[PDB]
């Protein structure tokens, strides 16, 4: 029934925006700034991603603005206007230019 | 220096419209209607992704595909300026033989 | 859990191997030759079943350029090992260098 | 011209193994244990574990060695290569492009360079 999956590597434009909903389900919305083609150049891409629950909490606690992340999910369309968003499936900080102490839970 | 590659499986919303550009390069723009099936089964809302395929690959698509067609599309996400949108820079495309057959003609 | 999905583009090394089971279920096994002209060819084995399998067998032939999606799987030939295969989910002929007449079912 | 990029999510089977080469250029080899969760009747079912060998080079390799440990849940992107390991057997590996720790079950203190 058709589907989509995407992987992107980019930087958070700002610190993780935490909130909750009527359930008590943790929601974070953040944008990844990715610029294609380090040599040459592209035209910056801004993708909005949404991550939910446990994962959302951990994201908020761990990542900050400018952070270089690796994101996976599907594409989703927002609502007379449409916008493409990412239903984050997994996300983590790229260890290409950084280190991290990891804490299991 | 991030980057972003995507793969989608959908149906063309309409026959491929072939066009061109200042250089000569054939250009085809089309939309893929993809409807993800969720956990609960449930068929969540339809997605409409615009895809651009250029040069020869574009020509072949225009010749081969028609509306309704179930396709398999790979590429990268790109933004065009508003005042914006997300589009696919198709890298490869082809008709999913999940519900059909095809007579393939190399060049 | 874990994401083991993959998409690949290559050519079929040979005409697809149709075949059947006690059930009467169709199984095709074929190999995709992909070269990452920086290279060194990669040979992935792919298995596709039922209806889709039948369609492939009828449509595709050796040398064919295809677009394949599925998950990596690991199979047994464990002597003195394990091999990686693709559980094809969707497959089509890449229109990059060819045309095709579609005919839905 | 072929496309062999892949993304996987799994857990390191063991602590990252750092080593170098003729150059002094760093190299890490590790394995990711991924187990897909297959659906039939329905009801979840796991399914046979996959073990993919990944190689990551240079500064990224150093960072990995310093940050990650065995059991760690990672997100790896890269390309599949074939090498030559019945006498000369062949084995599919990942040329890691980008890697990081999945924040799905954990937090991390990130520190740039």
């Amino acid at each position: 029934a058709g589907d989509t999956t995407i992987t992107i590597v980019g930087n958070l434009t700002a610190d993780p925006e935490l909130r909750f909903t009527s359930s008590g389900a943790a929601v974070v919305n953040f944008t990844v700034a990715s610029t294609p083609r380090e040599w040459k150049d592209g035209e910056a891409l801004f993708l909005r991603c949404n991550i939910w629950r446990e994962a959302a909490e951990n994201v908020a606690e761990s990542l900050t603005r400018g952070a270089r992340v690796i994101v996976t999910g599907r594409l989703k369309q927002r609502s007379k206007r449409t916008v493409v968003e990412v239903e984050v499936d997994e996300i983590g900080p790229s260890l290409r230019y950084a280190t991290a102490k990891v804490n299991k839970a």
